[PDB]
DNA sequence: GAAGCGAGCACGGTGTTTCGTCCTTTCCACAAGATATATAAAGCCAAGAAATCGAAATACTTTCAAGTTACGGTAAGCATAT
């Protein structure tokens, strides 16, 4: 069965209280009856910290950097700036150069 | 003239070849092997065609990568009001 959005807030609450070391212990002690990697894969989800924020500058050195050096005509491959920046996801990440 | 000095030819050898069996075949022959045929019940071997199932190819599903429409909220410098 799927959540009933009433778990991740004790998950998130468990990890930040044992530090995100051993999901293994903090789904046990949550009793969801299932694997970590079942109720990982929501929470990180959820989370919010795997987004970016506004822009600095100096990014944008790196942003141009990585597009003089492998960009491709009018297509650019976020893909590649996903792999090598990290915290900026793909479908935001296409407005930097839109 | 018969005793002292140089004398043929029958004879006695190997070695080489010839000749003439005994050899095992090729070939042939008289007596007798299935060789045709009649079953017949049994189960198994074994060389051809027809139905069935495994593999997979090209096809369509389906799912996963890209991304640009449409959309909702804040921040700066020029214009304008008493």
């Amino acid at each position: 069965q799927e959540w009933s959005r009433e778990e991740e807030e004790r998950l998130q609450a468990i990890a930040a209280a044992h530090g995100h070391l051993e999901w293994q212990k903090i789904a046990e002690e949550l009793g969801t009856s299932r694997s970590a990697f079942q109720c990982l894969q929501k929470f990180q989800q959820h989370n919010k910290a795997l987004k970016r924020k506004e822009w600095t500058e100096e990014e944008d050195r790196m942003l141009t950097q990585l597009v003089q050096e492998m960009r491709v005509g009018s297509h650019i491959p976020y893909r590649r700036i996903v792999y090598y920046m990290e915290g900026r996801d793909s479908m935001q990440l296409i407005y930097r150069w839109t």
